[PDB]
């Protein structure tokens, strides 16, 4: 019997053909290094499917051009690439420092002051944090982490209201304006702060087909971010990220009431050991799989690639396992924000992700995936899983699902079929929206020129003439059609001709 | 966890209200007392879905009234009743006796000819056997078995040319013109006799729906009887009676080429052990719901129901043992032929086929039948089997099969979805044909009279409608609608 | 290879018959099989339990069946287990003029609780033995007499002890048949004060176990138990569900009882027959999941009675029960008052050995595994994980040393597709373990052979029983297990 | 429940860990581990396994790893296992004038067999020590130099000896660095006369395994156990899977071998990184499938060799060595010039631990066992049973009495959710059961307590280890079993 992936491994063989579609989605962190529409064109053609923004950093303008840059290479390119915000969020910041940065030492005493004043002539032995309440909520004895929590400061006492005592217990040099997170103490900073409010509102003006919350921690917080985002944004995805261990803690509820995760290793691991933050991937993105809601690996992928042309060993084995885990999308930040390899990070995770992928016990997924649903299922959900079913059946080489929203799309991608799935919309945005969704790729029907397609025949021959072009099925194939969401449910096997 | 019957057994009480929609088919044997419209219309009435003339008895004539009622009688009703002629065969038997019988006592002897002088006028010392090269192929210790081989009589010598000295074996006495089986000699009468051949050529110009053939071998057999057929008849279902050891063995290849079978325990048992006949049925059944084709319980089924009002404690176990087993059809003979009973007998067979029915795992089916396909396979056989498995997702108390020669009616009902499944047709002898396969009702769809339906959206309409005044779904109930040769599903929510 | 019917598919009825029938025959003794000469022909045609009814019978008619069960047994050197079957609370009516009544339909007839009318009954007046009758039926009631066949409706009191009563369905009655009440309140005792003295004989004659008629509480089984004293605490308490009443109750009755026997034709007087096919199936499968020993009791070969051959059906009836997964079938009048004990019995064990060598053994040890509740007591583990060794292996035998027989039954339960060999120091072990399927058990004596220290010897003494028995030879493995502590070898038969 | 992905959702991280570290961890001994104090330190963070990388240093040089190794877990009163790590047949290239070269690109350069030329190397022309390397490489081939990072094209024959070449990449190299020749049959044997005298060395120290490389042939594994000779029949074979023709032989070399170390290093020489990462899966499952022990191997924590911390994919790629399924985790240059030795170790298990106690132990047990061939050996089948009694029961550990240690790595094979604790009266079994995952000896001193005949004493000793690791108490469930025969017990801890 071929039940479980040990079972695979037995047959596999590096040496066979790298079955040709890449499930996986890579998105990108546009910065210095890439905002130009030139450079994102290469990032495009490397394999990019998601531009994201980071409004940690950056006015307005800044991202208004991202954005437009992003429009023109896309439009360039004939490509639908999904733009995409991410929160800063309750970020908790250090000032700047005079010269380059500090060389915080081992034995040394030094002082922490809420006073803006200190901002812009920062010390490393007195420096700003910009989280106001920061000496109404720490006492002696509690540490503070500075830098990606690599630096430890424990306080001492209060030098005055506003500045603080603190004994530096860790050792290294740090740059202007680094992540600060207080472990045990009640930060009060809200999850949509003012500037936030703001940030989300230039975002759906401008278009945005998806909002990458940053620091979620309750089921609340992301209504608060729906309800920031306003019904004239009521389209828009929330892609929370989770990154404290309170948000691993209520995993469950956010990803219920959100739609999707992002799983953002680096800051997890800023109070989490490590260790355990590799096991907390493997949660997250499983969790993500059995709910059917996209779920992407966050920082320090290809971390090496930011400063050298090629990427280390384990580098690798982690893009790799990141998929074998269950990843809709990997993601670089630095490595292509301000990296010095722009397309070939991309290039390469490209590569990575290819090879994992035609490696994986496909089928398991979905008979895993099919075991855990609670039966009596909704309709859509069991025309989505019979129709995967079919092309394990049939070994149907190409799927066609029309959807509007992205709704079935994503729903049948949740089963994980051995084959491309081929969306196809009326809908522009959904293109870009199933950007975060692996293994499937979007054919844009214009119902503005191609008709309005009642018969609903002419967006089912464009996805197989798709579907033909890109080589995924040939005269004599076969390809399993579906349309879910009184009509909707519908399913036919179709004799590629 | 719930993986098996025996698990799903323990969840079983005998007092829960019996899930209405008796699956089961039942075919009853038209004779004396079941030839009246009157009495025909009782049958169908208490539960007779095919109407089996078996050609063994009576001439053309007889039958032609047989096929005029039956069909008269159904339209009285309105329903659609499936004429089975079944074959006579490669059939040996006696002559007659004089007097009722015979009375066969022990270590006697006794002469058995193939002279037809003694067929009309036959005695225990001797009497007549109709097969002519008796003698030419009979050696001297074998034995010639009657009646159901319950009479053994062994060969000491010939005679002469047309005589055999035979020694009694077994004492029991016999009645006129009895079954022969001679184990161990070469049978060499054709599958497909020259009186056959006339028979079948009856069958194709009254329109019976199939052929129930008797003593079939061969894989090429079931060939000589398609060949007879003629192309005039290319559409009528051929059924293969399993009936000796030589048909066990080849089940197989015949099921390959046949479109069901009939386990005949009654013949099996000639020469055969009950005991192992019984693992027989077991096979055959099994053999032919993995082939996806028809399947009957054949004989000696309520026997004791020819002439008492109720049946026996053991009679009830072996019908609703032969829905566990997963039959399609349980069969009538001698109790609706000649039977002093044949209303009531329909009426507790229809009654045990419900209740077993209803306490059977329908699922287990349904899976060990999925696991047992060969992958990759056809879209249409695929797009049944996801179309059962989308039913037991969501629990979909009906399924609407539009189709016309009735094949993908028969594929879903393969994959033994746990509710009714309601086919619809544009043609009326798929109605007819559909009534030896379980758990399947049909609509008739007159694309004459109501129009040729071209979205197929008329007729769907129809088959839901059935489902809705039948009882199966209602508003708020899932329904799942299936179309193939092609490949269409869609999940309805009846309205 | 997940299931029956994909089993089915491999079969052949023409492969040789694997040689071991598993299913355990019981035998009722009466008139035509009670003498040593009858008994030793029905030990040799395959019984393996003596079933005396106490419902007729007094106690130097059941010594007589217990001394010559015992005597019969013992000159062909094998072990005979011996049940008393229970009177219980049965309600019967009188006896009647000339042979039986004749009820004819539309008639009015009267039935009394008055004695006098025992001895003298007719079709127009009979006796029932209910006392207080009268006392618990109203008006429209029916009255089910004989096996439920006959049916009156009652009409008025025509005074304290007697019923007006039409009659219902027409067919003629033999004498003191069984009365039904359905809809009433039986206040019948299920351990009766005469049933009493009947558990104590037992007790005192060293019977093996007890056929516990019309259980409905898992409370009776007390009954039973308190009577049969601390002096049978050892005594096996065999359950018979006769009624609604108990198979509502299967469950809690499981719980508390030894094993069950499922009365098809007693529940058959008030659940249709159809159903009882059913019933039959769940009191299988629940007691097998249990792991307690069931019987298919009733109208088993029914016409073999008279006849020398059995009906198709009652073929396919017996059969069916070893599929069902029964651990023993029963035979009543057959053996009881038959013409043909022998016969009956032997057409029994080759239907049994037919029907449980084609079924599939896998299915039923896997079945009955995944349905334990995780973490098992020790001793629970060590049989299964046998169970399974003996599959991996293709183990062509397992030898049980157990005492009480817990440990084989135990074994037992899981279902290998090979002979369990019992060797106990208890003899009543040996008997006992007769109602298990799949079991044979040997005697090792403690008193002449020594204690066996070792374990060593009573091993020897188990794989000798199997390689002469024909199941295993040199090259051959055998699983050996020991339960309750929790020991398992896997043997290389030398 | 079925796989990982439905074990996934139960997990929590802040759940605490499970106390029980199965993955192995071994250290190549080097320049900054060699002294007893060092060797100290290393077991104590954790390492089981010493590495002897015969490629560098006399054999002086690991005479003195030897008795130190030896020296250092004696006074710790521990079983440390000495693996020698074989040259074979390596190329190398020669000493450069300076440290190194500096590659740069698209210009000319040399290569020769000169000997002449090795002591005092350019990046102009330099040594490289394959003698008949201009007799097999044409014009248009591939030189690759230093772990693939370097590639040069050769051009034309200068002379007999050296090779005109064009330098394709652009990165420097320091002294001696390995050489490939792809598409061209670098003949020299699997097994060398130097390897020859260096494995007969390992014989006469009593180690207690090889680390063979570049093994690409089923029978050159032969040529292993054919050097080592009778002497050292007892010596572990660990083939080392390389170049990519051990990859397409791993079945035939497997069966034929005695476990597996997968080298990425040198298979990612040629074979694209993206790849290796299958080919670990793929020679990982197919090690425990045929129940052999496997190490994951090269550039393990690469960046600990220079840093006090690992990176976060440095953690990832650790952790899902053991998710795929590693017996061990090896550190070469990390333990060996390190300038962390202990902390790497120490971070090591750490994450092996993390990894494992998130591990479904379920699936692998099944897994396995739904792909060994029916029917299985007696003590294939006692050891499976063995391990399903353990999850039948939650038993909270393993006892094996095994002497060579066949039943205690076949036991391992199959996965329990709990501690394997192997008892032995040979003291080399101790070591060689230091890398297969989940398996803790004790040793068991024939000669000073006794033969203990009953095997009673050498059980109680099992579960004393047991009781004392805080693995079982009085009240919890352990699997006692002893295979080759075949005798299994489930004891309630006392």
């Amino acid at each position: 019997s071929h039940m479980s992936q040990l079972a695979h491994n037995l047959t596999l063989s590096i040496f066979d053909p790298v079955a040709n579609y890449r499930a996986a989605r890579i998105i990108c962190t546009i910065g210095p290094s890439t905002q130009s529409v030139e450079a994102l064109k290469g990032l495009i053609q490397s394999g990019m499917s998601v531009a994201r923004m980071n409004f940690s950093h950056g006015s307005h303008e800044y991202h208004q051009t991202t954005i437009n840059n992003v429009r023109q290479a896309a439009a360039e390119l004939g490509v639908n690439i999904a733009i995409a915000l991410d929160t800063k969020g309750p970020e908790i910041r250090t000032g700047q420092f005079v010269g380059g940065d500090a060389v915080m030492e081992r034995g040394a005493t030094c002082y922490v002051t809420t006073d803006p004043a200190f901002a812009d002539k920062g010390t490393k032995d007195k420096f700003y944090i910009d989280y106001q309440n920061l000496s109404k909520v720490v006492r002696p004895g509690n540490y503070i982490y500075i830098d990606d929590g690599i630096l430890i400061l424990q306080v001492q006492s209060h030098e005055d209201e506003q500045t603080l005592e603190c004994t530096v217990t860790n050792s290294h040099t740090i740059s202007d304006r680094r992540g600060v997170n207080l472990p045990g103490c009640d930060v009060d900073l809200p999850a949509v702060s003012a500037k936030d409010r703001v940030d989300l509102q230039f975002g759906v003006e401008q278009g945005v087909d998806m909002i990458f919350a940053s620091f979620i921690r309750s089921a609340e917080q992301v209504g608060d971010v729906r309800k920031a985002l306003g019904p004239k944004g009521r389209d828009i995805m929330i892609i929370c990220k989770i990154e404290n261990h309170q948000g691993v803690q209520n995993i469950d509820s956010i990803i219920e009431e959100s739609d999707g995760i992002m799983v953002a290793r680096g800051d997890l691991g800023v109070e989490i050991p490590a260790e355990k933050v590799v096991v907390a991937q493997k949660i997250l993105i499983s969790k993500c799989n059995v709910a059917g809601k996209p779920v992407i690996c966050a920082t320090q992928m290809l971390e090496s690639m930011t400063y050298n042309p090629r990427p280390t060993r384990a580098e690798v084995s982690d893009v790799a396992n990141a998929v074998f885990n269950g990843a809709d999308c990997v993601m670089l930040s630095g490595e292509t924000a301000k990296g010095k390899y722009p397309n070939e990070v991309v290039q390469y995770m490209a590569r990575i992700c290819l090879e994992a992928q035609s490696a994986l016990n496909e089928y398991v997924f979905f008979n895993s995936i099919k075991k855990l649903q609670h039966i009596p299922m909704s309709a859509d959900e069991a025309v989505c899983s019979s129709a995967v079913n079919s092309v394990y059946e049939t070994k149907a080489k190409a799927m066609v699902v029309l959807s509007n929203t992205g709704r079935s799309a994503r729903l049948v991608a949740k089963y994980r079929p051995n084959c491309p799935i081929v969306c196809v919309t009326t809908r522009l945005q959904t293109c870009r929206q199933l950007n975060i969704t692996q293994g499937v790729e979007s054919v844009f029907f214009d119902a503005d020129k191609l008709g309005h397609d009642w018969g609903k025949e002419h967006r089912v021959a464009a996805g197989v003439e798709f579907a033909k072009s890109k080589g995924y099925v040939q005269t004599g194939d076969y390809c399993v059609v579906i349309h879910a969401d009184g009509y909707a449910n519908q399913t036919r096997i179709l004799l590629v001709e």
